[PDB]
């Protein structure tokens, strides 16, 4: 039987769940897939509001798990897994096993350099550069009896707004797409959206392929997908709680547990350097697990031929603290119901749990905020790490891993998303390493929450960094990183971040007994409920400071390359963001946005992001369970 919950906060969960699931609110497509946001005029990581992301799907899982806990009905949670498998994990038709079975674990992919400006792409493939061996592929094909990968592709054009359709048909929905391809300076404003399945039917002469990669011959027809490890790890996290909550009530989500466990087994590909080079010795090809950093890196990716049979897989050399999930790693390595089938699945996750906790502590600043991360591939070309750069297992510190436009660690949101998982681990296990991190981090952030007399509040929004951590010595441990400092640049009322913050502080308070954390969590939740509720969930008006880029951002197109988007928009040198997305001019908010820009005003919007609404709902449910009085 489930323990009693605080009825006030349970009712607030239940209300939010109804608003989110309400067909009249429009959070979901007709196929039952959640959109990034209700509103369509939306550019921030996805560049259209009615895409879906693996991030949104994993929040949909967490939301439904919590509904199961309060309602006793887990059919919604099982359905969230069904929708995921149907639409976001590429099927047999989307990643033909005929190509995947031709994968060569001794030569997983061909090296190409990354560049610091999009104008340097296409990047030339070089077969002479060393590439290491993949030691896990044989474990996976042996356990699961296929060469297909079981992981979510990160983004889906749910209603076929771009027009690529499914497997180049132009008409089916949903449509697998990707955007980012051209390194750290390619913002969301500078991409050329492209189909995952490229049969050269759209775009240029060879579809979109030769915008990004240059090979010897004629570009082949080919598919490719990219994982977002932080989403797949959150799926495992959510499913663990669904299982716990289901078993407290004599119910079962065993089917979904098997899917989560399998996903966690494939998620190990994010543990490896991009081209399986040795960690801390990047000039050398790895021999297997010497190429594993055991962190959740920015991606893994795979692809292969459509009309001939070959395939490739890469991990990623770049690691951000924001992606780590020690809770998921604890689950997969210790809980017998979530032990992966592969021979080394559980022990690899055990190593990852230890490595991840070291990583957070290495990056913890003097004040307590967590700095960016590290890379095994300096400048994305395995260049020499400058003398004086601090290192973690031979990987050089990077202040803003992977993206510089804007810096990937200049947003406060990464702090809460990631420390929330450390707080669950600490709540569940009392782990000393987690305690130490949280004591200092929570003390930092409790000093940065500002409550106003009118019931409104502010928390950090944009942050900046000085210095670097001390070189990590696993036997010395944490030095205090006296020369690493966070700066709060501005404050805001980001409701998704405030919700995640409330969640983190609630788990931490429950375990540590810290009253200041508990009351800050409740005050945030109350302020949001009382002051920001609307008929669709919660919202506030926000400034969209980068929206001038709709009209003024030039998109790079190589000299002489011309093509067309499916709607006929011409792609050629000179185009702006809006020129290759001309359907955006039909958006109900377009004229409002343009009028603002014409007057030299910053446009504002009131946005209902699926992840933020779910975050708020889950944060209420968490407080209700942990603080029943
Ligand atoms: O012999 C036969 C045959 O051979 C052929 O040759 C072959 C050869 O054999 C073969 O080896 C090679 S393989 C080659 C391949 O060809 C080539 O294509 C491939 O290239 C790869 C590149 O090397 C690699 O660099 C790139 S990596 C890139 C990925 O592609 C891309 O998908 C990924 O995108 C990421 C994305 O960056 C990330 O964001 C997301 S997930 C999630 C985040 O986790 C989360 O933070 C974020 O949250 C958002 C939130 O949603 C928002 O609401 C908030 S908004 C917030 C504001 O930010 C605040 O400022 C504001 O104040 O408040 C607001 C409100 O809160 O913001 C947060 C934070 O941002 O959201 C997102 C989700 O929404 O994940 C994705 C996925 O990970 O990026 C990666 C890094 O850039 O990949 C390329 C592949 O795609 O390389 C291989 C090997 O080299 O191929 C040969 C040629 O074919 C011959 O050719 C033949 O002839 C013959 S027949
Ligand atoms: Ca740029």
């Amino acid at each position: 039987a489930s323990s009693p919950a605080n009825k006030v906060y349970q009712d607030r969960f239940e209300s939010m769940y109804s608003k989110i699931k309400d067909p009249a609110n429009g959070y979901f497509s007709e196929q039952g897939i959640p959109y990034h946001s209700i509103e369509t005029l939306m550019v921030e990581a996805p560049d259209y509001g009615h895409v879906t992301t693996s991030q949104a799907m994993s929040y949909y899982m967490w939301l439904e798990a919590m509904h199961g806990r309060f309602s006793g009905d887990f059919t919604g949670f099982d359905k969230s897994w069904s929708v995921t498998e149907q639409y976001l994990i590429p099927t047999e038709k989307d990643q033909p096993n005929t190509s995947m079975s031709r994968y060569d674990a001794n030569k997983p992919a061909t090296y190409a350099p990354e560049f610091q400006d999009p104008s340097k792409y296409p990047s030339p493939l070089d077969t002479s550069q060393p590439v290491g061996r993949d030691p896990i592929n044989s474990q996976l094909t042996s356990a699961y009896g296929t060469s297909m990968l079981y992981g979510m592709h990160w983004i889906l054009d749910v209603d076929n707004w771009y027009g690529f359709g499914a497997r180049a048909d132009g008409t089916s929905k949903p449509s697998y797409i990707n955007t980012f391809q051209r390194g750290e300076q390619e913002s969301t404003w500078e991409t050329i959206p492209q189909p995952c399945w490229d049969e050269h039917k759209f775009g240029g002469q060879y579809g979109f392929l030769d915008l990004f990669t240059k090979d010897t011959g004629t570009p082949a027809k080919q598919f490719k997908y990219t994982n977002a490890p932080d989403a797949d790890a959150r799926a495992v996290q959510a499913t663990y709680w669904a299982d716990q909550w289901a078993k407290e009530q004599g119910k079962s989500v065993s089917t979904s547990v098997g899917k989560a466990t399998k996903m966690g087994d494939y998620l190990r590909y994010s543990f490896f350097d991009k081209y399986f080079r040795k960690i801390g010795q990047p000039s050398q090809a790895g021999t297997g697990y010497d190429a594993a950093h055991y962190l959740l890196s920015w991606y893994y990716a795979w692809g292969g031929g459509i009309d001939s049979t070959w395939s490739w897989i890469i991990g990623s050399s770049h690691n951000h603290f924001g992606y780590q999930n020690p809770f998921a790693a604890w689950v997969l390595s210790t809980d017998a119901n979530f032990k992966p089938k592969s021979s080394n699945g559980a022990s690899d996750w055990a190593k990852s749990l230890d490595r991840q906790l070291e990583f957070y502590q290495w990056l913890q600043s003097a004040e307590g905020a967590i700095a960016g991360g590290a890379t095994n591939s300096w400048n994305g070309r395995y260049e020499a790490v400058p003398s004086g750069t601090s290192t973690f297992y031979g990987m050089g510190y990077v202040e803003n891993p992977v993206y510089a436009d804007p810096g990937s660690n200049t947003w406060f949101g990464m702090q809460v998303w990631s420390m929330q998982r450390v707080a669950e681990l600490y709540y569940k296990t009392g782990d000393a390493r987690a305690k130490k991190l949280l004591d200092k981090w929570a003390k930092w952030i409790n000093g940065e929450i500002k409550f106003n007399a009118d019931g409104t509040f502010q928390i950090p929004s944009t942050i900046d960094w000085e210095g670097q951590p001390d070189t990590w010595n696993p036997t010395q441990g944490y030095t205090g990183n006296a020369n690493l400092h966070v700066k709060v640049v501005n404050y805001g009322t980001d409701l998704g971040c405030a919700s995640s913050l409330a969640n983190t502080l609630t788990y931490y308070a429950a375990k540590s007994g810290d009253e200041t954390s508990r009351q800050n969590a409740q005050k945030l939740l109350d302020a949001m409920w009382n002051n920001y509720s609307d008929s669709k969930g919660i919202s506030t008006v926000e400034q969209r400071g980068d929206y001038h880029r709709f009209l003024d951002q030039e998109v790079f197109v190589p000299a002489g390359w011309t093509g067309k988007m499916p709607n006929g928009d011409v792609i050629k040198s000179g185009v702006k963001f809006i020129d290759i997305r001309s359907k955006y001019k039909q958006d109900p908010e377009w004229q409002t946005m343009v009028a603002a820009l014409q007057a030299g005003q910053v446009p504002t919007q009131r946005l209902h992001r699926f992840w933020a609404q779910s975050e708020f709902a889950v944060a209420n449910g968490v407080y209700a369970i942990l603080f029943p009085d």
